[PDB]
């Protein structure tokens, strides 16, 4: 319908004004900040419907509004996530910590869904976004097995699968040893 | 120091946002044609501080609004007070009560959230909401006084003050040819 | 079919005539006369009620256009000047709507040129028309297409009287703000 | 003296090269294997630093660098091979370090090109260093050098061997990572 139209913008201004707030925690490091790139993705209302297609048509679907905080290392992660609980205006309301408590496709990423509010014109409204945080070799893990699945439609034979397993021991096990040769200084 | 006016750095990319998005609710026309924020430097807060004793200066970050219209210009300042993230301190209208120099524009300082890591500072910024032809007269006049030292011939400064006598008339009249429309 | 193609090379020209101009003002900041630069793609469906005359052939200029607007008139004439002493674009075609108006009061400064775009193919020469304006000039143009867009053509005389009206002194303030630095 | 003039040629040339990549990337839009690109011109005082093995006051190759940052290793060669198909670039020189590594574990491909940049006087030909790397060498290199850096080129045996147990392992990942997507 065309109430859409009003709705979803309103979660478009909840990214353009996380973007600041993420571009104003790294320049309070500008003394070294571990945020490299920032990807944000509002859902394309259809994917939220197929996705809905499993329940009834609603706005308890956390993902409306993405954003992916990719960084450097993983203490870098943790780092950006105390950091955001010492911010006022959001406060989190999930956290899912899938790093040593990985899925057993070998994925890992630090979730956390939060509550945002937004200043408009008529008076404010409180969204909720889901925040993915990685590292380099997570955010490229991720979404290679997404452009996998894509293309074969959920259909994947084990080896397949098993070989990107391999590729998350390894991509952790090097995210663990670039960790200790940064600790070294 | 080098800390304190990054506070004021952050204010002003939080503003930029909130006025992309006050625009994108109009998408049905928007005002809002360009917007240049300047902070002020370390030089020019104390110069200017050279009347007082050495934050109570309310330009340090400054914002420009060019509108298209006149009437676009006071809806700006009412979509403003609508909103709670920021209340407004002053408001000066130099258009209707203009300067004798000529000059119109409308400022309004507000004082300002800034989100940051330990807690939360409330900052104030001086926001000059014009339209094209204001911030071309004001552009023009400052890089004249600029060159000339404040020391400006009144023959001068009289075509300024014609030259914003008309500005004004045709953002007048343009405004109401909008209107047939 | 074979229209993606061709019209990815005019929207590549103007990336590559983005450049240019960034280059042209990065060489004057001692100061610039280009304020701003705002290239637009030409719409498919736009194209189409333009090619409507003719038949549904590439000799229509306006597919990449890009509108310099300047400081004063004098300024307009230096962009002119600075593009006449570049090799990778030739001038075909001029019309100085300035002091030679049209009868709506629009006055611009267009330029049509052939413009060199080096791709992964080979290379392809494309036309663009630029458009050199003041400040007034291009917000007399934006008003006046935006009053013809909502009316749909049908405009009374007294409306197009006070838009010229209105052109006939917007010029007269650029040359009366035009003097003013003179004497500076 | 005037070194503003010619080191500003090589701004000039970053600008026109970053658009041949935004326009290199656009004739992919069927899948583009460029995910970002970062231009860097050298800072007027590395290159004097970089100058004391021969004498002060344009022999220095990287003043104006490009990193194209690729998602796979065959990713690589295609823009090698579209970066031979233009015309407005002469490729002076190949270092494929792939294949070739160095002894401290550094891969990469680079290779210097000549760049006609046209500005408003005449023409210049300008040499550019093209770094193309996956993304895991452009991690593994701002890894090293901030650590260099922070030990002033002063760094143990052992730091320096596990950089290349590091290295010798973000490739065998790149590696596997690859054939992953040979499968589909």
């Amino acid at each position: 319908m065309e109430d859409w139209k009003n709705e979803l913008l309103v979660y478009k201004f909840a990214l353009d004004a996380l973007d600041t707030k993420f571009s104003i925690i790294s320049q309070e490091y500008n003394g070294h900040n571990p945020i490299e790139h920032t990807k944000s993705r509002v859902k394309s209302f259809e994917s939220i419907v197929n996705k809905l297609m499993r329940k009834g048509c609603k706005e308890h679907i956390h993902d409306i509004a993405g954003v992916r905080i990719i960084c450097s290392f993983i203490s870098d992660i943790y780092n950006v996530v105390n950091v955001l609980k010492q911010h006022e205006d959001l406060r989190i309301v999930k956290v899912k910590d899938y790093i040593q408590t990985p899925k057993p496709n070998g994925y890992r990423s630090l979730h956390l869904i939060i509550e945002m509010p937004v200043n408009l014109t008529n008076r404010v409204e409180y969204v909720k976004a889901e925040i993915q945080i990685r590292t380099i070799a997570m955010d490229f893990w991720a979404s290679l097995e997404h452009k996998i699945y894509y293309k074969l439609n959920n259909d994947v034979p084990k080896q397949l699968t098993d070989e990107l397993k391999e590729a998350a021991e390894i991509a952790h096990y090097l995210d663990e040893k670039m960790l200790g040769i940064k600790k070294e200084v």
